[PDB]
C-alpha cells in the first residue's frame, strides 16, 4: 500500500483561506468574494486548499466522511451547529477550541466554541481528511 505522507499543514492551509476571506460578508447561496455562506465557505475552502469536492450545503455536509466525538476534534474537522432560523450551520475547527466559519452576523469569521450561543447549539463533527 501506498506510505505517503498525507494531510500535511491542514492548520496552516485553512489559515491561508482565511486571510483571503476574512471579513467577506454572508450572502445565502453565494460563492465569491462579494458574499457566501456556511456551507458555501467550507465548500470553497476544501476546493481550493485540498482538492476535495464538497456539496454547497450543510444538510448534506452532515452525511460526509465520519462522525467525530466533541472531545476528539482535530483541525479540520467539520463542525455543525443547530443555529439560525433553519437550525444547520457548519464551519471548519481550527485547533485550540476555534473555528473558521461564514457569519450571519460578522462573515467569515474565527470564532471561540465556548461562546455562549455556539456552545449551547454545537451538534456534531464530521472528520473528512484521513
Amino acid at each position: 500500500g501506498s506510505h505517503m505522507v498525507r494531510n500535511v499543514d491542514v492548520k496552516s492551509r485553512i489559515m491561508d483561506q482565511y486571510a483571503d476571506w476574512k471579513g467577506v460578508r454572508y450572502r445565502l447561496g453565494g460563492s465569491t468574494k462579494k458574499g457566501i455562506d456556511s456551507s458555501g465557505f467550507v465548500q470553497r475552502t476544501f476546493r481550493e486548499q485540498f482538492g476535495l469536492e464538497l456539496p454547497r450545503s450543510t444538510y448534506e455536509q452532515q452525511e460526509m466522511g465520519k462522525s467525530v466525538s466533541r472531545s476528539n476534534l482535530r483541525t479540520g474537522d467539520l463542525v455543525l451547529f443547530r443555529a439560525g432560523s433553519t437550525g444547520r450551520h457548519v464551519g471548519i475547527y481550527i485547533g485550540n477550541n476555534q473555528f473558521v466559519h461564514a457569519s450571519t452576523s460578522s462573515g467569515v469569521i474565527i470564532s471561540s466554541m465556548n461562546e455562549p450561543y455556539w456552545k449551547k447549539r454545537y451538534n456534531e463533527a464530521r472528520r473528512v481528511l484521513s
